[PDB]
């Protein structure tokens, strides 16, 4: 067994632990969890423990530091855990841990400091300096400077419905309105702490995208979802993607000035992007006739030369753009969509991905609803064919690779409530090597980078 | 690829307690997957320790089993070094029913909350399957319990009044331990015991602190009465139960037939095999004791239930065996070996948590440290009474428990609930670690889901 582990290399596995509370570092090379937090340890009484990134350490196994977020409201209620609970805690947390060689020290609550709440993707930025967290029931995202845990920028993202029966709210199209923020409480606070902001009540959970405009989510400004996901990087500089699932548009912003420059589409048959047109010093719209499927997983290719967004439940697909004029994403456009007769029903939805190192296969998760078993797509990402799926457990999630590339290791979470478990396949072969247990309902995971360039293949340039 | 490695161990599933994490899962060790958790915190317990277990046996666990997981509450939360601001911890003290239905755990009750009675420290089931204990050492209660009715079949309070009141001189110094029967107290025939209610200290003696009572470091409302029941064994052959009390180091034996406390056996080398019980009320016992040598913590007996092991802890690090081969009479057993090595000789390793062979011929027993010193596992010949060999794994080691084939021991560790974890598996051909598992957990006790009442001889009845 610890032949076994000898194989993978010193390469430290984090995981949150959604519906478990918990965070927790795994020592790929001897299958010893170096650490763990659960959060309701320090009166987080609602720690849904969504999503992280981790900044590059010199040497992940004598510290690194990272960030978590949690989910909270209403967000309990929505996984068939039949909890009497009547008041839930508020939640929303942003979590600044340190691992210091022996365990996690919680430095700070970046919510807190901040006010903004905001509980889906956390990503680094490509110089490992900053982190970006988007939100998809308030439709807000920042950047956030870690050595000051401060605000560089802050988005509200809204949907005005062409119709504003629910129904069709996005099918017949309507205006997207980007603002920039400002923070309204004393001290340069923003006032989105907790639920504060939510149009909707709780998320739009993995494939359920529809149910907002199915009637099965609750809140006061419904038809003004976007549904906010990530802002994810081009690793060469300059560029952010801010995917917003209802719409199937990545709205690429320019980190220089803080602008909006372009909205890639997501659906096959529909144009590669759309004008963003300003309208006020710090308001911008992009205008659509209809939107044909929604989408929600994002990524750059470790180059940048590709952009990936995968269009889910209307169509099930790989959308990908030429993204290799650096200087002008105007000039972005389809090249390529990965499909497969398999993929023709509502799910399976292509899902989290990450490249190789050297860009040659990207794998991409397939998820779908119990009880089918979900998988790994392995995708060659030079001719964008899909050359094998492979089975793996249910409600899978995230994958990252050792930066060596030569595994790539992945997480299913059960639905917060069947099986669970740590995948790791074999990039030579593309074959599970083997399961490890997991007390986990991760949406995520990462392996701790040691350098920059890591980043290319970590939670930075891909969700 | 592992699935060679989880080929060898065989269809069982371990449960584990999370401790500190709250959680409580089952994992299939022979695939690697986790087949299925819960969190406690999710159903509104909001300081849900998740202490310790047993499981019941089921013809097909993979199609269905029930376990029993209960826990801590209120400073437990403050005991163990994580810096938390939390001024009002959740009172806790809950115990849980759980079923897994082939998919997933169902939270089938709280028998706590329908019983009366908050108890968090061992979880024992019963040899036939069908009831289980569970023993407090904060408030000195243990109880038997119908696992189809979810009630008490019996309950006792136990009390320590001591010869000597100085609070560090109250165990040397010897004192008079009464046994009382408990009757419910509220409607509906409930005990008055759920949450924090009943303590006598404000947390329990942690791993290694049995004596952090004499030396002033516990606060609580009767300090000098604490006896720090542990758990209730039961006679792999029925009839009797052994319930441990850690400060007198006597493990007292109940007829379970009429509950009654027949004898009290003393843990100390070079003291008395056991001491008498005598009844002064219909529903209260008494057992003497001029001084008490050490305290003594984990017990148990061999699948034959032949033999009984009390480890006697600080004071001395040693392993006390008694010969029960007379099931008749309990207060025939003597002792009949102990257990020693020159590297005990120190305050630690403490001689702690333990799993015996399907045939009896060995037992394993954890080696606890404090940080930072590598815990590990000691193989002791069960036949000859010798220390073979130690082994070591990582830091906070706990409980251990045997598949049924007996071939593997599978163990954990609990990095004091803040650094290195994981499941430990040993081949107990070559007694060598087979490797390591990642576990986020702080787990204080393991248990491999049994398919038969003769599993449970080697599982969470016979031994803690
Ligand atoms: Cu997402
Ligand atoms: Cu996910
Ligand atoms: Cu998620
Ligand atoms: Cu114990
Ligand atoms: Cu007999
Ligand atoms: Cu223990
Ligand atoms: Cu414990
Ligand atoms: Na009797």
């Amino acid at each position: 067994i610890e032949e076994f582990y000898a194989q993978f290399g010193k390469y430290i596995l984090l995981v949150p632990g959604k519906f478990t509370g918990t965070v927790a570092a795994h020592d790929l090379s001897t299958g010893r969890t170096l650490a763990w937090l659960a959060g309701w340890n320090y009166g987080d009484t609602n720690p849904i423990m969504h999503h992280m990134a981790a900044f590059p350490s010199p040497d992940p196994y004598k510290g690194f530091e990272f960030i978590v977020n949690t989910q909270g409201g209403k967000n309990l209620f929505i996984y068939g855990i039949p909890t009497t609970v009547k008041e839930p805690g508020e939640g929303f947390n942003i979590y600044r841990v340190r691992y210091d060689g022996t365990k996690f020290n919680l430095v700070s609550n970046i919510a807190e400091k901040t006010g903004l709440g905001l509980g889906v993707h956390v990503t680094a930025t490509p110089d490992g300096k900053g982190f970006a967290v988007a939100d998809g029931q308030k439709d807000i995202f920042a950047e956030f400077d870690l050595a000051t845990e401060s605000v560089r920028t802050a988005f509200l993202v809204d949907w005005k419905p062409n119709n504003s029966d629910l129904k069709r709210a996005w099918l017949e199209g309507g205006t997207m309105t980007i603002t920039r923020l400002k923070p309204t409480l004393p001290g340069g606070k923003y006032d989105y702490t907790g639920t504060k902001g939510c149009k909707i009540d709780w998320e739009l959970v993995p494939g359920g995208e529809l149910f907002l405009e199915e009637g099965k989510v609750t809140g006061t400004r419904q038809t003004n979802v976007v549904a906010l996901d990530a802002f994810v990087y081009d690793p060469r500089g300059r560029w952010g993607a801010l995917s917003a699932r209802l719409p199937g548009v990545a709205i690429i912003f320019d980190r220089q000035d803080w602008e909006p420059v372009v909205a890639l589409v997501g659906a096959k048959g529909e144009p590669s992007s759309l004008p963003v047109k300003k309208v006020a010093s710090d308001t911008w719209e992009i205008k659509m006739d209809k939107v044909v499927t929604p989408a929600h997983q994002a990524g750059f290719s470790p180059d940048g030369k590709n952009f990936l967004f995968m269009n889910g439940v209307r169509q099930n697909n790989i959308m990908v753009w030429d993204t290799s004029n650096h200087a002008d994403p105007t000039k972005w456009t389809k090249k390529a969509v990965v499909e497969d007769p398999g993929w023709r029903g509502s799910y399976p939805n292509t899902f989290h991905m990450v490249f190789t190192p050297d860009g040659r296969k990207v794998y991409v998760t397939l998820w779908w609803p119990s009880p089918t078993p979900n998988g790994i797509a392995v995708v060659d990402a030079r001719n964008w064919k899909l050359l094998k799926s492979v089975d793996i457990g249910p409600d899978m999630h995230t994958l990252a690779i050792t930066y060596d590339g030569k595994y790539v290791v992945g997480v299913f979470s059960g639905y917060q409530k069947t099986a669970s478990g740590i995948v790791i396949m074999d990039t030579k072969s593309d074959e599970v090597v083997g399961i490890l247990p997991s007390v986990g309902g991760h949406h995520d995971c990462v392996i701790v980078p040691k350098t920059v360039e890591d980043l290319r293949c970590s939670r930075c340039t891909t969700t």
